């Protein structure tokens, strides 16, 4: 059985994102979705609502396991018995940042194969941060989010 | 009449900007500078304070109407009948948000066209930021700056 | 009353193209779609070719004229009375090569202003040079190019 | 049971494609390292001369098959029925193409899954183009190479 | 003698940093390592921290001075007699902001040469955020830091 | 007493090649400006034509020596006792080559050391292939060249 983890702060997790866990289920046998706590990104949503939202999202795919950690991500990783780690690449910006952390975790765990996928051309030019920033102003963002977290966001902005 | 919205946080407004403005008043009949009210990016002058420094640095120009707006910016444009949404592209790493903004713009109003002014090679490597930061340590911008705004910058930091 | 040029190769002639010179369209009374005669690379297609595959595949738009032009593309411009210069911005690669043009454009014709314009998603990762790489190697680029062009491109990798 | 491909020109096969190949044998069940036959570009060494130096360099490696091709490379992914793309990531300036690349292969195989390999730091700022150019003008490349390639590398230069 | 100054926040310093000061002292007579307050950035170590930790770090040294200031960078290389400043040269992001910097400077300060010197491969990937971060999920950072930096920045997490 | 060397093709010396080496003279000792002999790309300029160009155009600059080379440059500068390697830094596209030139010259000869020197931003979006480009296609480039480059590129072009 291959093991891989895809750790972020999916706050909220996006259509970017489920394409990418998608990929991955389509490629390894068991896929950790890891929701990272991230207090000092001050996320949106609890680390609890953030993994019910994946959980939900993801349900239709049966090789996901969706969990929380607040741990170093190379010993989640490792603790979780995961070779392969998931990143989803999408622009320049993101590449230098994604070289850091890999090399970084490859010094903690050389082991553990960091791997990047991309997404559609549809979720290339979204991110989280971006959704966010629309809905706070109002603006339509049904088209990026799963049904169950556009719900979320909409409620969450309506105190 | 081709009517232009040349949005920004304008905190505050720079020779970079007035770079860009004039260039779209040569390009379009009417251009609407935009000043979003951004509390998120906690800026420096009041969006009362950024309006009337934009309305006194671009008094020479003619087709210019300086507005201030807390609005989603895709609904701002439409809301002023505005077909071109005008941008200023500097460097590499402004490129890659801008790119995200108008993929999103377009996804909200898709006959809000987004282009792209070159500045002078004279105000490509400034910023509202770098221009703060200089002057914050007591260092002369005078030569990035209207006068208007080099007083008020100068005053604010005077306590 | 706005004279725009939209320079280039088009050898052949894409999608990405058309989506561009669509954009520029609307936004300007009249645009010149302006073909390069004697490129530094050979071309695929003779320049005769690539004028009529270019004036076929804009003959729905009222306001585009397809020319010729041999000289550089400022002195044309000039000769064109064209104050507009629409440039399409794909990526950031192309980005590095657009300002130093723009900057070069600029010192040789003050009075002709670049225009950043931005494809559709759909075209936004496509360049002649791939489509013509991927078709002389076999693959499926029918997506890519108006229909004429597809005909055309057949028939030059068939002899 | 997984199998992937790695293609590339080979010219020759250096210690960084090693790191690449070796980290794809860790985590996919079959790995065949495909070698592109009729380059654009004349090879310093013939496909002949290819296969036989990654061979020799990889024959440690299990599972792992070099075999030529002379395809569009998604054209041959497909008949060998792999569903994995093997690229290698060095720096930002081979993303923007391998965005390009991938956005192509997919819209040529969609069940083939691009997937984006990281290099060791000692590897990630050379390429078999810096290389031969380094070798060419005299200057000592033993430490980017397999002992045979290194080998075969001095033979050509000297003749 | 020529004197230059090598600026930064430090916070703390790293291999990295080492590095770029034992190049840049093996290359200018006296270098004064230049420790700004960055209140901004609200750094982890206090000014006086970061000052000790540099000043026992750079100690094998004999032509490095290590000082602390609150002062415009440009100013305090004036009054420090520098001619030369140094900056290391990590990544594409970090050269962006390296530029709009170096520019600045050579506005406040023209005989003041900016000059980038570029780290050993084993530094290229990491920061004093990436190790902070690390640290802060109980990683092991002793790779990264001289001694003396790790036992405080251990110190400094362990309240 | 430094000895540095700055290197390249100069087909032809250009007015940013003459910021950087006065720049460079300001803070070495003895500067070598290094010709490359045989470039890959036939030059426009023979070896002996850019040679005699940029022996006048930097005539009044005492601390510089105009130098043919045909081995590597790390060859060369070894053969020299130059311990500095001076680089002009114009965009991020240019940085990435130089990242990977840079780490293969410290394999070559790690007691040459790599610095980058910033141009005005005057010159900042020039090259010798833009330059030549333009000329060639009948445009005005006086303002990028020493006036005896630009007399001797009239000559090479009438011709
Ligand atoms: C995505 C990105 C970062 C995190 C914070 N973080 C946790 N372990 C880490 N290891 C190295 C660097 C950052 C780390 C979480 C999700
Ligand atoms: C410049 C940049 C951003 C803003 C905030 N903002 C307002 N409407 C928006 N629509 C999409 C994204 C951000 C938006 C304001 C000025
Ligand atoms: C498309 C491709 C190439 C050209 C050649 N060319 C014409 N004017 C130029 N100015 C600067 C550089 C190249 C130029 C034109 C269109
Ligand atoms: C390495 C180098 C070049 C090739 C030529 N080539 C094959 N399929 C391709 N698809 C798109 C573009 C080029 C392609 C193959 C391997
Ligand atoms: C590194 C980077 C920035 C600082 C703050 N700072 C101080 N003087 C400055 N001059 C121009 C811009 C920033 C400045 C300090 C260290
Ligand atoms: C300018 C342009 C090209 C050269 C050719 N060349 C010489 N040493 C080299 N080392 C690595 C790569 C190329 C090299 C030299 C100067």
């Amino acid at each position: 059985q291959k093991r891989a983890i895809y750790p972020g702060t999916f706050d909220p997790i996006t259509n970017g994102h489920i394409d990418i866990v998608t990929r991955a289920t389509q490629m390894f046998d068991h896929v950790i979705l890891a929701i990272a706590a991230s207090p000092s990104k001050k996320p949106m949503f609890t680390l609890e609502e953030r993994v019910a939202l994946a959980q939900q999202a993801t349900a239709h795919l049966g090789n996901v396991e969706v969990v929380g950690f607040s741990d170093l991500m190379a010993n989640f990783a490792r603790n979780q018995h995961a070779t392969v780690l998931i990143r989803g690449l999408r622009a320049v910006a993101d590449f230098e940042y994604e070289m850091q952390l890999a090399h970084m975790n490859r010094h903690l765990m050389p082991e553990l194969e960091s791997v990047f996928l991309m997404p559609s051309k549809e979720w290339s030019f979204i991110s989280s941060s971006l959704v966010k920033e629309v809905a706070r102003h109002q603006g339509d963002v049904t088209h990026f989010l799963p049904e169950n977290v556009h719900q979320a966001l909409m409620a969450k902005l309506a105190v």
